[PDB]
């Protein structure tokens, strides 16, 4: 297409009634499949984070499983490591658990108790923000490790679901906004 | 440590009796957390694939969820796109299903029916090869899309579990070998 944002815009596809009726699933697979689109997405997020936080970011935290697609490249682009926040029963050793029952489903996440040392500054990444249940659970886990969450970011945001509100005062940034 | 392989070697940690008794879990999280280690791992895999297959690779296929950590960066390093092979119930639209009951668990995977066009050449990546049940299920799905699997690769291989044998004649390559 041309601009960096354009290359990301044109690589979302939509599937209605998935996983349940009335829900439009937004699939980032075309972004992964087109190496120009992927690079553009990582570049846009990286440039935002660098302009916004300077050199204050210690780690990116990627959310299982689609956040895992972006976290490592985003971290690498910023010269940083990536830590993992996982779905239930994935992680070995001591962990912290966050289990939220929400109106539309559950957000159940875990993190290794030694994933971060206290005072470390982190940016969370996932593919998509909807209600904010998931990212909110991630911020809870990180705060219980005494990490500071600088910002959460995603490729896609569903604005009618008020995810940004739920996360406030933690800053939020997305590339693309749909209803 | 120093050599590229060294930087990967020193970033595996082990947790015994997880997820079940007698099983040693090999955790690649330290690789992700140390940006030098991650870059070294991607570089080693990329250089092997480039030396081995020339320009014949069309896509990397990453396995959900830990293969997702490496697939995108490996693809990017080779100038290629990454396609996704997912656990059950993740993907929207038409899919192919592979469900294997194995002595020690199940390998249940899915791929979008349009993930690839017939004749496309693919390398599969995951964090770790054990029995080969998972990668074998992935190769089945790719073959049913009439894709050619050039090779499967991983960071870690558990050699006592004969994963390489199970995959043969599909070539296999790992960075690190444990019993
Ligand atoms: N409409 C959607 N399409 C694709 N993924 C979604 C959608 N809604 C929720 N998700 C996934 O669930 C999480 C965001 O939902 P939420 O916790 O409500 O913010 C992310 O991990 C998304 O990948
Ligand atoms: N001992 C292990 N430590 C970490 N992951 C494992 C281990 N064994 C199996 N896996 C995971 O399960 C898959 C490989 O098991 P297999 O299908 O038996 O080759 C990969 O997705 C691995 O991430
Ligand atoms: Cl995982
Ligand atoms: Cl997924």
């Amino acid at each position: 297409a041309d601009s960096e944002l354009q290359l990301v815009e044109q690589r979302i596809r939509s599937f209605p009634d998935f996983p349940t009726p009335g829900v439009v699933f937004r699939d980032i697979s075309p972004v992964l499949k087109d190496p120009a689109s992927f690079r553009a997405a990582i570049g846009l997020l990286a440039r935002h984070l660098k302009a916004t936080h300077g050199g204050r970011i210690d780690y990116i935290a990627g959310l299982d499983s689609r956040g895992f697609l972006f976290g490592p490249s985003l971290a690498q682009e910023l010269g940083l490591g990536c830590v993992l926040i996982r779905k239930r029963g994935k992680l070995p050793g001591p962990t912290l658990w966050a289990s939220y029952s929400l109106e539309y489903g559950k957000a159940e996440l875990e993190i290794q108790k030694d994933a971060l040392e206290p005072g470390q500054r982190v940016v969370v990444v996932d593919d998509l923000l909807a209600t904010g249940g998931t990212m909110n659970a991630a911020c809870e886990l990180l705060g219980r490790l005494q990490a500071e969450v600088l910002e959460c970011v995603s490729l896609v945001e569903l604005t009618s679901l008020k995810g940004r509100e739920k996360l406030a005062p933690v800053p939020f940034f997305s590339l693309l906004q749909y209803e």
